[PDB]
């Protein structure tokens, strides 16, 4: 029934399927940090049970407890130190989590027929209600708690593979504007972050720079909001629109260009490396500051996303959807947890930034209004002051502005991606919204499921034959959302910022090619 992790020598078997058995609570808390480097939801409830030199090993449980609450939400744990209400509490939650379609009506409060759920299973409005509430004191202590995993858990280590080839691998893998999520692990795609962020804090004068394990204990924490089972809204597609976004300002000049750097983007990705672990570098529309400001809001903009999408949170009433008012229902609650979850705990100095000396404008404002730009229910609004401004805004409003046009056009990127890769995203995009519609038939009681089998999914094929085969038709979805959204947008983009022709350039080239199929 559930995974049993613990610190002493106690043992529940009536409720036990695997019991593991920690020496140290660092070492539960690296077991739990690795759950999301796989390619599914956690399906089980976790307890775990506590008894009755290292500081994270010597906190009184109060401080632990806390610690397993906000870092470890995601993950379902039930927390006991030492039998009725104990077995119904786990068997209820097993009986919720085991399947996608059940766990995506949980966070979504969609399926109540079907606080934490059985004291256990959090939603979407427990977590932003947690973060909104939290007093000065708790956030002071989480802030502790978040140090003292940086003092004494080495995050590199978390990784699978760290060596040196697979580094340099990454870089290049990160110069390419053939990115090759679709073949990059959570564990690589962690490491993508460091490298690019990374490279954007160096360019930030008056700032200091951030030792490697720190920028990755706050990576760790970014992956543990996203959702490992989401076919495409996931940490996978977080990091991409990060390395859209990347490259937009690279090409815009906003950062230097570096080594690794492929200056042709119509390339297909080639596997390449050399001796270097980092990025090598060699007025814009955006400063080093704001530049950073846009690449962490992309990190940051899709944070919960529960596999939905805002059309279905508003016509099943979702109570996120009751809360926002129908408004930008799933980027508000983006906005809201990335900034008072995250970013308030793990980088609360960046959050008071100003976009300038002169600008009242804070980054968590910038923030703010580049996450709730990539609403596509907001997309002509956008793209209307764009025309307007073309043909006026003072330095802030031009700031949120250009922001905004290049967060948005970094999260739809995967049209302007080369044609295999494009297809990738198309395919896991076609997987997410098959679930969402699978979701609607067991609310409205079309379909009966067996919520006692999980959804699993075959790796998505490396060619774009393979993948044609397996879903043809996949030309209609591409070419509806080519002339619908993503042309108007790139070409208008394009207009005030010729650097990101290229991206028009490859859309004609993909749009070509699912009209020739299309025949
Ligand atoms: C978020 C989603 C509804 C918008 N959307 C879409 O509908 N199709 C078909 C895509 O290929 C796509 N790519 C990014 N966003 C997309
Ligand atoms: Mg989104
Ligand atoms: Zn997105």
């Amino acid at each position: 029934m559930a995974e049993v992790l613990s610190l002493v020598d106690l043992e529940i078997p009536q409720v036990t399927d695997k019991y593991y058995k920690f020496d140290t609570f660092k070492h539960l808390i690296c077991h739990l940090f690795k759950k999301t480097s796989t390619e599914t939801d956690s399906n089980v409830p976790i307890v775990i049970i506590f008894p009755t030199t290292s500081k994270l090993d010597n906190l009184p449980f109060s401080d632990k407890s806390l610690l397993i609450q906000f870092f470890f939400t995601h993950l379902n744990i039930l927390m006991i130190q030492g039998e009725g209400k104990l077995y119904q509490e786990i068997s209820s939650a097993k009986e919720l989590l085991t399947n996608r379609i059940s766990r995506v009506g949980n966070w979504t409060g969609t399926t109540h027929f079907r606080s934490k759920i059985a004291g256990i299973i959090p939603t979407m409005t427990y977590i932003l209600n947690c973060n909104a509430t939290r007093s000065e004191i708790a956030t002071n202590q989480l802030i502790y708690l978040y140090r003292l995993m940086i003092e004494e858990i080495n995050f590199i280590e978390l990784l699978q593979d760290a060596s040196t080839t697979r580094l340099s691998q990454l870089c290049y893998a990160v110069g390419h504007w053939s990115f090759p999520a679709h073949n990059l692990s959570n564990d690589d795609l962690v490491y993508c972050v460091y490298l690019m962020i990374d490279y954007a804090i160096k360019q930030v004068e008056g700032f200091d720079n951030i030792p490697l394990n720190e920028l990755l204990a706050f990576i760790f924490i970014v992956r543990d909001t996203y959702k490992n089972g989401n076919p495409f809204h996931n940490f996978r597609h977080a990091v991409d629109v990060l390395q859209a976004c990347f490259h937009f300002l690279i090409r815009l000049g906003s950062l230097p260009k570096f080594k690794q750097f492929v200056e042709d983007p119509k390339l297909d990705y080639t596997e390449v490396h050399d001796k270097h672990t980092v990025l090598i570098a060699l007025k814009a529309s955006l400063n080093p500051i704001q530049t950073l400001g846009l690449l962490v809001a992309a990190l940051g903009h899709d944070v919960g996303h529960p596999g939905t999408t805002n059309d279905f949170m508003i016509k099943f009433s979702a109570p996120t959807a009751l809360l926002y008012n129908d408004r930008s229902v799933l980027e508000s609650y983006h906005a809201s947890l990335f900034i008072n979850k995250v970013l308030r705990i793990c980088w609360p100095d960046l959050l008071t930034c100003t976009i300038e000396e002169k600008s009242e404008l804070t980054i968590r404002s910038l923030i703010i209004s580049s996450i709730l730009a990539t609403d596509m229910g907001e997309h002509n609004e956008y793209v209307n002051r764009l025309k307007s401004f073309k043909t006026i805004l003072n330095h802030d409003n031009t700031v949120k502005l250009i922001s905004a046009l290049l967060i948005k056009c970094a999260d739809i990127s995967n049209v302007t991606r080369p044609l295999r890769v494009s297809a990738q995203w198309a395919m896991v995009l076609s997987r997410e919204f098959a679930e969402v519609e699978l979701l609607k038939s067991v609310i409205k009681k079309d379909i009966d499921l067996d919520f006692t089998k999980d959804l699993t999914y075959d790796d998505v094929p490396h060619e774009l034959r393979e993948i044609l085969e397996i879903q043809p038709d996949i030309h209609k979805g591409q070419i509806f959302f080519i002339n619908l959204f993503a042309e108007n947008l790139f070409n208008s983009v394009s207009d005030l910022l010729p650097q990101l022709q290229y991206t028009c350039d490859i859309i004609m080239e993909n749009k070509l090619f699912w009209l020739e199929r299309a025949k």
